[PDB]
């Protein structure tokens, strides 16, 4: 079973769920089957195709991590999900999406615009109002001043729903 390797750069955060399944608080915001493999039981180390026909594959546990960390912030999800493909010095050498030089001298590398296509679109499925003009600035930026994972929601008795 091919899988992505963890960065081990943080404290031992409690994340010991089953094989899959996003919490009800994210289900309350998606509601339209935003890649239902994150609801369907498989394995945490299993790779999942992010967008059909793109052949862009991310490990379920890394998409789970992207979703719990960015669960109320769609531009955090973009940052998390892009950094889950541009793991190497590709984005350190090349000036983000559009792959155009910042100087009159060649110092840049082939950036994989196929993962950008899937990530930008997939983040627009999570946020119909999230324009590509934010995403194209963010992909070239890839810098933040704080973690901002402290979403701290509760939503009591939200689990019960009307019959259909």
């Amino acid at each position: 079973l091919p899988e992505q390797v963890a960065p081990e750069s943080r404290n031992r955060i409690r994340v010991r769920q089953d094989l899959a399944s996003l919490p009800a608080e994210l289900i309350n915001q998606i509601g339209n089957r935003c890649h239902p493999k994150l609801y369907d039981e498989g394995d945490p180390s299993e790779k999942l195709e992010l967008v059909t026909g793109t052949n862009v594959y991310i490990t379920r546990a890394q998409l789970m991590n992207c979703h719990v960390s960015a669960g109320t912030r769609h531009k955090v999800l973009l940052r998390r999900l892009l950094a889950s493909f541009f793991d190497r010095n590709t984005l350190a050498n090349s000036c983000g999406t559009g792959i155009r030089s910042s100087t009159n001298d060649p110092r840049r590398k082939p950036l994989d615009s196929r993962v950008l296509h899937a990530v930008k679109y997939y983040c627009q499925n999570f946020a119909p109002n999230f324009k590509e003009s934010e995403m194209n600035a963010i992909a070239a930026d890839m810098c933040t001043n704080a973690r901002r994972v402290v979403r701290k929601s509760w939503m009591p008795k939200v689990k019960v729903l009307k019959a259909e």
